[PDB]
C-alpha cells in the first residue's frame, strides 16, 4: 500500500530470458513486493518498501545479473 514504486530502466536485455531472469531472481528478495519487467520500455517496474530493502540492493543484483539498471522512476 503506497510502499514504493521503482522503475529501473534496465539498459541491456533482449527478449524473454533476461526478463524472467530479472523477475524470478529479484523476487527472491523478501523486500521486493513486485517486479514487472516491461521489456517494451526496457524497464523493471519494481514495487518494494525502502525499509526492508534498499533500492541499491536490488539494483546491484539486477546490474550484476546482466545489465545496467537506473531508477528513472516512472519513465
Amino acid at each position: 500500500m503506497g510502499d514504493g514504486v521503482l522503475e529501473l530502466v534496465v539498459r541491456g536485455m533482449t527478449c524473454a530470458s533476461c526478463v524472467h531472469k530479472i523477475e524470478s531472481s529479484l523476487t527472491k528478495h523478501r523486500g521486493i513486493l513486485y517486479c514487472s519487467v516491461a521489456l517494451a520500455t526496457n524497464k523493471a517496474h519494481i514495487k518494494y518498501d525502502p525499509e526492508i530493502i534498499g533500492p541499491r540492493d536490488i539494483i546491484h543484483t539486477i546490474e550484476s545479473l546482466g545489465f545496467e539498471a537506473s531508477l528513472v522512476k516512472i519513465e
